């Protein structure tokens, strides 16, 4: 028993992190097979970042200007190209530690693990969610760009995020590994503000099931509701509308606990309208929304990765 | 910016995890040099666990009864011995992935990362604190015994915890790597209840400094206090007494922010007496106490491990 915010084991990704330097700028890169992926703003100065013309800035760069270091050992760059907002640096050595991997573009509401790195070196690992406004709430300092987010299924690493930017409001924006930003954000130091940070309703419900499985049940009540009735309350509290697709996804947790999804929705409705009254659920005084239904099933059943 | 509950990169420990089977019981072991460490209750049946005589149960075990598997490859056991509540299984092959390591017995209030494993395979990583009542609040299912907790400094892994037991109340108990339990707990299925779960005051203060560094400052007020005055309030709220040693440890964070430790204590006092009034601090509605002062400095400065 016990339910914790849990990241994937990070060893498979640790062996892919390198340092990339272009001029005065150092950040992180991801070394898979004979390609190193990194944010294209490695080629910028701090001045450049206000209005960068990346195509023009890259004309002045040659292979030998990209210094790529894996631990203490230097990699030889034999080609470079820009794909959307990432650079692909072709090196003459395939990463011998390359795991089985895929590139995936995740949907808002899905979760992933971040390996925070500096100077190509891992600093820590934590769990994140792609928010409905396409930001993530991470922990990133200067030098952390190029840190990646990922999920693992058995022995295959699905890379879904690369870190690029911090907004003035303290939240974070980045791309998939094809270099396309999540949401409307751009790699320019400008006025770009995040939209409404809505709560991921299906994840809150999954976490309430996790609470019941682990013995926290004070919030269960005698009520039920309907999708349309619940969603009137969801809207008031900036919760994402619950759909029949979401109900179906919660089916397995419903079956295990014997609590119908709409009954749990009625529990959530009362929690939103009345608050916690100073009580806690799984050690939290907030309704947690960065556990997916699949996260809960996985942790409550103890699946592993080889 | 951003402040997250962050675990150490787990790759160095992943390469040390093995599966240990004795009869019908399978759990995890830690393979360092030519020794595998695991909980001694691997030799017990579920019946045995009510009143086990470990010395007598071990007489019936020989080296070849301990099946030790590293991934898909079997290790040969050439000796075994009991040290306190752990077994040390001598194998004929030194773990080629052995990192630089130490065994450490941590103090209540210190934090560490847990690599949750099943059948010798990593499942996830999360951050824990040794509570003042010598429990930890983990995420452990059947099969997770032998999972370990650790800190990393540069390239040296300090192992501090091995998981052994779940109490009927849902919290967790275990040993250091010399096999001595933290607190009064024993590896017997009996009535053993945890004492008062007091809050780690110095860690709460460190987290409040982290909040200020990251822009959350609504809780700062015009007041100050004294150690003795604060501790009268700490006692009422089951907070550990603050000492001059704690004040000194917070010195660096005090210097960086310009907020005197006793001024932050006055902010904490008001938060305890008045609550959060529906507001949040670093995404939490509770006063978080599983960040140490060293954790905060580390995350706010981005130190790494090679
Ligand atoms: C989302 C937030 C608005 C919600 C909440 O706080 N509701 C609340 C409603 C009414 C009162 C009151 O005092 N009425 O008189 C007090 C609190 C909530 C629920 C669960 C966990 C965190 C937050
Ligand atoms: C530890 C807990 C007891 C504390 C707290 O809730 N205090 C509180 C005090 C008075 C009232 C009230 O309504 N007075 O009229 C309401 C709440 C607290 C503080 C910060 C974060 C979590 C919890």
């Amino acid at each position: 028993s016990g339910f914790r915010k849990m990241a994937f084991p990070s060893g498979k990704v640790e062996g892919c992190m390198v340092q990339v330097t272009c001029g005065t700028t150092t950040l992180n890169g991801l070394w898979l097979d004979d390609v190193v992926y990194c944010p294209r703003h490695v080629i910028c100065t701090s001045e450049d970042m206000l209005n960068p013309n990346y195509e023009d800035l890259l004309i002045r760069k040659s292979n030998h200007n990209f210094l790529v270091q894996a631990g203490n050992v230097q990699l030889r760059v034999i080609g470079h190209s820009m794909q959307n907002c990432v650079l692909k640096l072709k090196v003459d050595t395939a990463n011998p530690k390359t795991p089985k991997y895929k590139f995936v573009r995740i949907q808002p509401g899905q979760t992933f693990s971040v390996l925070a790195c500096y100077n190509g070196s891992p600093s820590g690992v934590y769990q994140c969610a792609m928010r409905p406004n396409f930001t993530i709430k991470g922990s990133f300092l200067n030098g952390s760009c190029g840190s990646v987010g990922f999920n693992i299924d058995y022995d295959c690493v699905s890379f879904c995020y690369m870190h690029h930017m911090e907004l003035p409001t303290g939240v974070h924006a980045g791309t998939d590994l094809e270099g396309n930003f999540y949401g409307p954000f751009v790699d320019r130091q400008t006025a770009q503000a995040a939209g409404t940070d809505t709560t991921i309703t299906v994840n809150v419900l999954a976490w309430l099931y996790a609470a019941v499985i682990n013995g926290d049940r004070w919030f269960l009540n005698r009520f039920t509701t309907t999708l349309n009735d619940f969603n009137l309350v969801a809207m008031k509290y900036n919760y994402e509308p619950l759909t029949q697709d979401h109900v179906d996804i919660l089916g397995p947790l419903s079956a295990q606990t014997g609590i119908a999804v709409l009954d749990m929705c009625a529990s959530l409705k009362e929690l939103l309208q009345n608050g916690m009254n100073g009580r806690t659920i799984l050690g939290s005084a907030l309704l947690e929304d960065e556990f997916t239904p699949f996260d809960v099933v996985r942790q409550c059943s103890g699946v592993t990765f080889q």
